Formats: structure tokens, sequence, C-alpha cells
């Protein structure tokens, strides 16, 4: 995240990190034994870690589990990175409390405007990089299709929307992807791609996951 604030240890309990030997990607933890996050986070041998807040300091509220299988979506384009979602279940359900809890998938699509929170362990550098042991956040309005388009000229499908601010300083980076896009108490979307970070008009792209809902109640109720 670049720009952003130290969200405070815990404050973000639906935040999971994807672990496999090293961080590498962010994701949500929707339910006890299942979560959300980018396709082309893809890796086999995944543990997922909830609880966490500096990832390199056992603090005492973490649950390191093994992710047992992994779902990418069926239409996944790994050139345009259409359809960048993918849902993994946890070998064992998570304990949930106060510092470990799930977020409710939406169950209508949020308008541009609206303001979001968006939070990673990733890089928080524009140019270079410097990677932070604790959890990032950065307040985000998701901005209109149009205003996008017009702006990266980069190919945004319907499955698909922008949020950050056009005149760059903001945004998420390498690290975050996977992670949460939370607007309304409800996760609306998934750290996709971007062209650099916190580049003058070229904002972060995140997967709408108001349109994968039936996907992915679907798929947790048969597996
Ligand atoms: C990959 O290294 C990077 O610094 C960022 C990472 C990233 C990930 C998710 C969201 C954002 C964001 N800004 N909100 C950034 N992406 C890039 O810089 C990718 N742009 S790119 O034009 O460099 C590019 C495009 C396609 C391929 C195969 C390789 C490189
Ligand atoms: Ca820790």
């Amino acid at each position: 995240i670049v720009g952003g604030y130290t969200c405070g240890a815990n404050t973000v309990p639906y935040q999971v990190s994807l672990n496999s030997g090293y961080h590498f990607c962010g994701g949500s933890l929707i339910n006890s034994q299942w979560v959300v996050s980018a396709a082309h986070c893809y890796k086999s041998g995944i543990q997922v870690r909830l609880g966490e807040d500096n990832i390199n300091v056992v603090e005492g509220n973490e649950q390191f589990i093994s992710a047992s299988k992994s779902i990418v979506h069926p239409s996944y384009n790994s050139n345009t990175l259409n359809n960048d979602i993918m849902l993994i279940k946890l070998k064992s359900a998570a304990s949930l409390n106060s510092r470990v809890a799930s977020i409710s998938l939406p169950t209508s699509c949020a308008s541009a405007g609206t303001q979001c929170l968006i939070s990673g362990w990733g890089n928080t550098k524009s140019s270079g990089t410097s990677y932070p042991d604790v959890l990032k956040c950065l307040k985000a309005p998701i901005l209109s299709d149009s205003s996008c388009k017009s702006a990266s000229s980069a190919i945004i499908t319907s499955n698909m929307f922008c949020a950050g601010y056009l005149e760059g300083g903001k945004d998420s980076c390498q690290g975050d992807s996977g992670g949460p896009v939370v607007c309304s108490g409800k996760l609306q979307g998934i750290v996709s791609w971007g062209s650099g970070c916190a580049q003058k008009n070229k904002p972060g792209v995140y997967t709408k996951v108001c349109n994968y809902v039936s996907w992915i109640k679907q798929t947790i109720a048969s597996n």
C-alpha cells in the first residue's frame, strides 16, 4: 500500500496472509473454512495465516492453517486478468473471535463515489521498494468506469472496477494482490492489478466481487 496508514493490530480481522515460506499475497476470510483471493495468486503448498499484524513476529493471535483445496475461477484469463478470483478451503475451520473474523459477501454492487478500505503488506514505495512488516490501510473511492477507461486506456472489463486517485500518490501495490477492498462493511473487491503503483492517471484495478456471489456460494456449498 502506497500513501496509506498503519491500520493497527487486528483492526482488519478478515485480512489473511497467504504464505509459501514467505508472504506472497493477501486474502479475505469469508467464513470459518474458506478464503477468497486473486486467481493470479494461485500456487500449490499454500498456508493461510490469520490474526496477523507483524508478519515477521509471532505476536499471539495468529492461526496458521494449511489449504486443502484451491479453486481458480473457471473463466480466469491470465492475460487480461478477467475473472481474477480464487477460493481456498482450509484444512480445518479457523477459530473465529475478535481478532479473527469473516467479512460478509455483498448483496449489491457498490457505486462509484463510495469510500472503501483497502489493506495489505505490499510495497509502500511508488519508486523503489520497501516492504512493511505490519498491516497498512488505505481509504479510497470507487471511480466511475468512464473516468477510468478515459485515463488509463487499459482494458477494463465488466468484472473489474477502478478505485483510488487519478492524481496518484495513494494506491495498492505489489504484495497487496488478493487483498480485500471493503465498502459498507461488505467485501466489494479484490486487489488485482495496476500499472506500476500510485502513478498519476493509473489507478488500481480490482475484481468486482458482486458479480461472483452466486459462484462463490455454489462452490462453497459443494466443496
Ligand atoms: C508486479 O509489480 C508491481 O510493482 C505492480 C503490482 C501491483 C499488483 C496489484 C495492484 C497494483 C496497483 N497499482 N494497484 C500493483 N504491478 C505492475 O506494475 C504491473 N504493470 S506492468 O505494466 O509493469 C505489467 C503488466 C503485465 C505483465 C505481465 C508485467 C508487467
Ligand atoms: Ca505475526
